[PDB]
């Protein structure tokens, strides 16, 4: 159990570090958002680059869902916010120990666009059409950046309690292999020592039998 | 009697060193958790980052919690305290000897 | 793209890829069993030759 617990301990690490390895984009592409905004909202851009400004955050808006709605493990789909904290789909759970209930619980918040308020609830993207409501604009990217890093800080700390929990359990391996080989494992100097002092033995009373069948013959002589 | 009494002495052994291994990694927890809150005191942090720490600082006392209420023994938790000095729960006693008596009580203090 | 293969590819490494070194110690305890053993039958071959001196 303890071996098995380790394996699976360092499988829901390698877990973890594939979903922080998503979250980097994610974060990266939010950040160069922010950039753009900051770009367009000075007064001397005309509407039409405003324009081309909007068409490439719609289209690096179009990746991040993209990611949110494709960042996948062994089929399972991980951003989508199906191991959610009120999430009903499913949870996720990674079993720890050797023995009963002793298991963990995993959360991951939802990423995806309309969760983060790059989109609108009916679907629109966050435009940045205008100075106006491009100022703005960076007032909801900050609170995006702050969602995804502390996404990343909780998977960090998932990633630092697995990586205890597998040392202890390599640790507790080691320790009860130990105790078990103390009991049943046989030291072979001992058991050796006995089995030549019994070979011993036995070739002793052999003879001594063999010997013992000849001495009635004794009597014949008086006949 | 003796020769019993030496296997006796060797699996309380055994005991005392898981014990001790169990005991290492909430040793270098606890070191993270005293490098952490050194780290938080500075002034140039912000609540939200304090928060965000204090969120490694929870997945490491339930990490703790964990390892004491899960650190086991052939059928008998060891960290919860049953074998502390004032507890009643249950007493441990090594036979360390060849005839009657000749115990020796040993005491794990609670580890929650 | 880049990110997730290195990531799936150490997963899958250490779903299926071989420890050598605890399967090195496995091979040997076995190997070391085996001596023993084959020692051991040799032995317990001969052992019922004793029987004959009392005839």
């Amino acid at each position: 159990g303890l071996r098995q617990a380790e394996r699976n301990t360092e499988d829901g690490m390698s877990l973890i570090q594939t979903t922080e390895g998503f979250l980097q984009e994610s974060n990266d592409i939010i950040q160069r958002i922010r950039t753009l905004a900051i770009q367009s909202s000075n007064g001397i851009y005309t509407e039409e680059d405003r324009q081309m400004i909007q068409v490439e955050v719609s289209q690096l808006i179009d990746e991040v869902d993209r990611i949110a709605s494709q960042a996948e493990f062994n089929k399972m789909n991980l951003l989508q916010g199906d191991f959610a904290r009120g999430s009903r789909a499913t949870s996720m759970w990674f079993h720890i120990g050797p023995n009963m209930h002793q298991r963990e619980r995993v959360f991951i918040a939802t990423m995806t666009a309309r969760s983060l308020n790059l989109k609108g609830q009916s679907g629109e993207l966050l435009s940045l059409s205008t100075a106006d409501k491009s100022n703005d604009a960076i007032g909801t990217l900050d609170a995006a950046l702050t969602r995804i890093s502390k996404q990343r800080a909780n998977l960090g700390a998932y990633f630092n309690r697995l990586e205890h929990a597998a040392k202890g359990l390599m640790n507790a391996y080691e320790n009860t292999q130990a105790s078990e080989s103390r009991i049943r494992d046989a030291d072979m100097a001992e058991e050796t020592v006995a089995f030549t002092k019994n070979q011993i033995l036995v070739q002793s009373g052999t003879a001594m039998l063999a010997q013992a069948n000849v001495r009635p013959q004794g009597v014949l002589s008086l006949l």
